[PDB]
């Protein structure tokens, strides 16, 4: 086998001219010409069979990409592994090579209002055909973002999805972690267990902030930091904000901490389009149950140049609805079945 950076990366005759791209969460990433399609595209090694949660994840990332097909999501052109599940080890997964990530663009680039307002529309337009797939993603940041030369914004890495249970979403506090800390919603650490798609607003908001001044809105240092930040910009709920939590512990934190200012969105962003922070203060809402939903977020008057619900698709196939690793390894080698030989 091919072997880059000294470990086996067993691409087969198909993929060729191998090139280190980095390590992602999964492990490493190269790029490779695909002498059958004539393009250079991305590859990514997995190496889950080990144990069960790796195998979970997997599964998950597998499983929803080859269900879904949408412009905005980054889908699966081709798996790669051995004909039979004693000889499989590893797994690659072959994708659309693309310029950069979010991440990546922050880092060093200003972003247009144009920009901005863009890849807003793909972040949601790709959204939408989620949530409408009953899925919620679970973990966007800005890094699980791609961009290719044109611009053209794709959502990537499901393997920390769930099926939205709006009806179970209830815990206590302090217990709960969902998503990447600077994208983490308020009541993960309140009351919330993240399986409601209110989640996922929340993180396309602090991305919409952070696209706005190349800074994360809400830095915080470690999990218990994270609060903090959030509270102190959004200010001290309302009491009706509070009296939708019921849980004791919860409340009575938020109780005993003293007063806190809102502080204004066109002060921390003084050169932002007023259309773009009006929609940010909806999707940074402190109470879920008021924050603003996917479908009227495509509505909003800053998303004007770009909306059409009638090019703004659903999924056809919702998904409605304690394995040994073993059962899942024979899961993804059933799930991949279709791309041999
Ligand atoms: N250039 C590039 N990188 C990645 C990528 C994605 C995640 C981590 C790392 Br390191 C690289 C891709 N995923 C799909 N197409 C991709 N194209």
């Amino acid at each position: 086998p091919e072997m880059v950076r000294g470990q086996v990366f067993d691409v087969g005759p198909r993929y060729t001219n191998l090139s280190y791209i980095g390590e992602g969460a999964y492990g490493m990433v190269c790029s490779a010409y695909d002498n059958l399609n004539k393009v250079r595209v991305a590859i990514k090694k997995i190496s889950p069979f080990e144990h069960q949660t790796y195998c979970q994840r997997t599964l998950r990332e597998i499983k929803i990409l080859l269900r879904f097909r949408h412009e905005n999501i980054i889908g699966i052109n081709d798996i790669i592994r051995a004909p039979t599940i004693e000889q499989m080890k590893d797994v690659y997964i072959v994708q659309d090579l693309m310029e950069t990530d979010l991440y990546k663009l922050l880092k060093t680039q200003h972003l247009s209002n144009d920009h901005i307002c863009y890849f807003l529309y793909q972040i949601l337009r790709g959204l939408k055909y989620i949530h409408s797939a009953n899925v919620l993603h679970r973990d966007l940041k800005p890094s699980n973002l791609l961009l290719n030369t044109t611009c053209d914004l794709k959502i990537c890495d499901f393997g920390l999805a769930r099926v939205a249970d709006p009806d179970h979403d209830h815990t206590g506090f302090l217990t709960e972690y969902v998503a990447t800390r600077w994208y983490r919603a308020p009541e993960i650490m309140l009351n919330s267990k993240g399986y409601t798609k209110s989640i996922d607003i929340w993180s396309v908001g602090c991305i919409l902030a952070e696209m706005l001044s190349n800074r994360p809105i809400f830095p915080g240092k470690h999990y218990l930091d994270q609060l903090n930040h959030i509270l102190g910009i959004l200010g001290s709920p309302s009491q009706e904000d509070l009296n939708c939590i019921i849980n004791l512990k919860a409340r009575n934190y938020l109780l005993s901490l003293p007063h806190k200012n809102k502080v204004p969105w066109n002060r921390l962003f003084p050169n932002a389009d007023s259309k773009a922070l009006d929609l940010l203060d909806k999707m940074l809402t402190f109470n879920p149950h008021k924050r603003i939903e996917v479908e009227q977020a495509l509505a909003h008057p800053y998303l004007e140049q770009y909306y059409d619900p009638s090019d703004e698709p659903i999924a056809e196939a919702p998904f409605k609805f304690d394995l040994p690793k073993e059962k899942l390894k024979e899961l993804i080698f059933e799930e991949t079945a279709r791309f041999q030989p």
